[PDB]
């Protein structure tokens, strides 16, 4: 992907050599924004082979409010087993704040469900808005928040989607979540009865891991392959009911997988 | 000002046609990011003469946990009128949630005072956030946060903050908007014996009122004119200790002032 390959560059070019939590060396650029349009095709890197399913599978376990790794492993997919516990827990990260964000009187906001409401009585609202930034509950989460706030605008029969993502790793981080809320835009203007307009990612803490070099460097070698179609098989009655089946990317020829290891 | 005037003639050459809350039209852009050095001059418009004193105010009133009008009305500043009631009070507004964000369990959160305690002990987080964004007191605060979310960042001795605005009026918001953080940039970077590197502004639903139309022209025919230079007085021994005394601009000749009604 362009927009994604510009940024690599970006962080090389002009990153400064910060540290990591007691490890690792990255370059970090601050504040950065970028703009997919939807439209143009489905935004999955095609410099490098990923992967959808356990974007779709994470997705639908945030959608459930679920908390606990169980639904993932029954589906052996394994990326938040780094983080829970031994029962699987993972504290009150993103489904909890999602789906029951937790008031001082006792309440629980569903804020997805807010912001569908929103989306079809009042879709020219500045306010269609969900955060898993819950101040009170940072001390109990595996890690915080790393996109942490998001927020829908429509326009002309599009619906739009800006990301603020505090802390990305451009090389092993940053393909994921683009495809994780694309998917969540075309999910959302379904229900809605809306088109596709744009994924518009904020960033904060932009970088690189000194110890992919060579692997973006491979990467910045290969020319952008055209973009995959998204088609989504079945309209579910609700976004609680999309099922992993819905979902199949048609037209992807992406570039071989690279690997990059972390430090620990 | 040179970025902000590149975005003046953004909205009118892309905008949509949008309306308001049961109002006014709108010309829109969505996802808009800009950078201001703070190294390179104060980020205080030159192309329509802006006043330093309810901004200095306001902001004072914000760290003071405040919530009710009275400090600003014993100093004739008069801006969040508008939205009180009777006895002063706007509800867990800004103040509020920057300085006793509460939580379900009975805590109140100081977030700024966890920001300066991040910034000199931990300076490379990618955590130093401060969140008015309280989904569960949204309803009762006046209105609901517009800049709503911001972070910090610190790269070679120099502070940097960007703000996630969720909505905001190019012409008579957003100058009044840019100049408050950045003063804010420019305290926490004396308190942690930083100094000033950026300010990133993030807009969502970025606009122009059309009956501001004939000021905007005016405005995008005057040339910018060079930035003033901020100076703080007095070094308080907190941030909740600066007074409105200890602030000058030099160096700032606007253009003069333009005024815009509002509908009502």
């Amino acid at each position: 992907m362009k927009q994604y390959l510009e940024l690599m560059q970006k962080v090389l070019d002009e990153g400064t050599q910060k540290n990591d939590r007691t490890g690792t060396g990255t370059l970090s650029i601050f504040g950065h924004q970028m703009r997919f349009n939807l439209q143009d095709g489905f935004p999955l890197v095609t410099t490098k082979r990923c992967h959808l399913r356990s974007i779709i599978h994470e997705l639908l376990w945030f959608l459930q409010g679920d908390t606990n790794i169980a639904y993932l492993h029954e589906n052996n997919v394994t990326i938040w087993d780094e983080w829970a516990d031994e029962n699987g827990d993972l504290g009150p990260v993103y489904g909890k704040q999602w789906r029951a964000w937790p008031t001082p009187d006792g309440r629980h906001i569903d804020q997805i469900t807010t912001v569908l409401n929103q989306l079809k009585n009042d879709p020219d609202s500045r306010r269609i808005i969900v955060s898993a930034w819950n101040v009170g509950e940072l001390d109990k989460m595996a890690l915080a928040p790393c996109h942490a706030f998001f927020q829908f605008y429509v326009a002309d029969g599009k619906l739009s989607c800006q990301l603020y993502q505090r802390s990305c790793d451009v090389f092993l981080g940053l393909p994921f979540n683009i495809a994780s809320y694309a998917l969540l835009v075309h999910m959302m203007a379904q229900q809605c009865d809306l088109e596709v307009g744009d994924f518009v990612w904020t960033g904060g803490d932009t970088h690189l891991y000194s110890n992919h070099m060579d692997q973006t460097h491979l990467q910045l070698s290969r020319e952008p392959r055209p973009l995959p179609k998204l088609i989504i098989k079945r309209k579910p009655e609700s976004i609680f009911d999309y099922r992993f089946e819905d979902f199949e990317i048609e037209g992807y020829d992406p570039h071989p997988g690279i690997k990059a290891p972390v430090a620990i």
